[PDB]
């Protein structure tokens, strides 16, 4: 008993924030927010939370799958709408969902391969025949607005797929997983909880920091040792993958991978010019731009592959899916 | 391939805040406060954060279980360290443990029992062999401070299991799950996330009424799954929702309170950890029987439910 891959569905929030935007704001200029992140848009959530993008993501899914009900609706996300409780719930009976299992799922920027490993092995033991899939984060409301480096970087949305059981020799089949942490690093990357004297006054200034430095060079390794990891356990060369789907990190990192895994930088999936760096959201709304440009082939050997804070990495391969877009 | 409890451990804070105490800071009295909700005392996490209790908890489940490894950590929580990363992977860490398979996963007071499916499901799929659950929550960093029923109510802790690779005919092999979720309903438990530009409130007229129903609901379908009557059971173990909603769904289901496991008066409502500190009270007092047909069951914030169906293994303290 394997989870299938059925079903794609993405959101982005409508406003954009552009460099020319952001260096006005901040007196910097455009250049140094290409190069150092290669980002030149990103979306932004403003009065929208994560079950909002969440919402309208998972609706475009089930209309991919052609489903109309699931039995579960789990939300990788950093960025929940509430302390408590989860945001899945409310996502799910949004969606005309209510009885569904759900919850929320917290791994970082590895939120949607953790994502896939607990609801894919929630379908496999049996306690569910189908699934929604949400990689949601609205990180640019936990960012400093004083900070060039994070907001130059960061964007919002939501990605959604659909899961059901089925056969492990069907197109789609999650095939193996590869998953870590390293807590010993837990401070590289963080968003702090806010203080009780900061819930007493109702405003906090608990802003999303990161190490960029430290975070570039072990990011490109730790992605590309679980890409390998994956290979070697499904049997592939790296010459056999068709399709590497990163977390997008930065601009530099996504052809790092590929470099250190001796694969052709264009079979790379990646949309991070135009979107950011979206954390959860990041993987699925990379394969919607892929399945939009026509890139991803029927029946492609396929990893997805993420890293971040906690520390958090994993990697996951699959043969792509017909999917309808 | 199923999933096997095979340890239990757990950690409250050293900190106590007695009845005597909260009646004389917000001008209440303990016959108020022990009618209300059930509760007697609870304990305080402070300085302490949730991490700080799960690695307790989860170093006392190791021990219980004679490993000094698993492969991955689960944290059910609403009140991680961070917002961003999760507490999980730090708890992993410090465990010692190799580069563990580690999240935390977010249900309100039914977190225990969706993280029994999550890691149970991870085990019996072969992303992992063995696995700790931690239910951890310190709800006392989210409370009102003038607010008297949720300060009554809510205490902190941690509790955990340690779950491994096993049989389904094996004692503590999880048998039949129940989960699900009203999330039209979730404005009646809440914390809300502090604007960048907010304590802890619940509706208890209202959820009164709703955790009665599904709990007891979720019980019936559980039981049904693994084709048990309610009469068949030597234990249910609840959220500790409050007393009268533990005595109003025994009622419900047509069983004795002598067979719901319950602490409340000891540790108060701890949320995620109720019921894994409940399981720590019971085998504690020499109450859980060997291979005893066993159903745990939650309902919280979401608004989320869910029961789970197991023989109760024999376990050492």
């Amino acid at each position: 008993r394997a989870a299938v891959v059925c079903g794609l569905g993405s959101y982005l929030p409508e406003a954009v924030l552009s460099n020319d935007m952001l260096a006005a704001e901040l007196d910097t200029s455009d250049a140094w927010i290409s190069s150092r992140t290669g980002v030149r848009q990103r979306h932004i959530a403003g009065d929208l939370g994560s079950g909002d993008l969440a919402l309208r993501a998972a609706s475009a899914a089930l209309a991919s799958a052609g489903l109309e009900r699931v039995d579960a609706v789990v939300l990788a996300t950093s960025t929940g709408d509430f302390c408590c409780p989860a945001t899945a719930p409310r996502v799910a009976a949004r969606l005309g969902l209510v009885g569904a299992l759900a919850f929320d799922l917290s791994a970082a920027a590895t939120g949607f391969v953790y994502g896939l490993a607990s609801v894919g092995s929630l379908i496999s033991a049996g306690l569910a025949d189908s699934a929604l899939l949400v990689g949601v984060d609205t990180f640019s409301h936990t960012l400093d607005p004083a900070d060039r480096s994070t907001r130059a970087l960061f964007g919002d949305g939501a990605g959604a797929v659909v899961l059901r059981a089925g056969d492990a020799e069907e197109e789609g089949a999650l095939l193996a997983f590869d998953l870590g942490s390293d807590g010993h690093q837990f401070d590289l990357l963080m968003t702090p909880a806010v203080s009780r004297a900061e819930r007493s006054s109702g405003q906090a200034s608990n802003y999303f920091r990161m190490d960029g430095k430290a975070v570039f060079g072990q990011a490109v390794t730790q992605m590309s040792d679980s890409v390998r990891r994956v290979l070697d356990r499904v049997g592939w060369q790296a010459s056999d993958l068709h399709h590497l789907v990163p977390h997008q990190a930065n601009t530099r990192i996504l052809a790092a991978v590929a470099d250190q895994l001796d694969l052709p930088v264009e079979r790379v999936v990646s949309n991070i010019a135009e979107v950011g760096n979206t954390v959860a959201a990041s993987i699925p709304l990379a394969l919607a731009h892929g399945l939009r440009q026509g890139i991803l082939r029927d029946g492609g050997n396929m990893v997805l592959t993420g890293f971040g804070a906690g520390l958090t990495w994993g990697s996951v391969a699959l043969r792509w899916p017909k999917i309808v877009p």
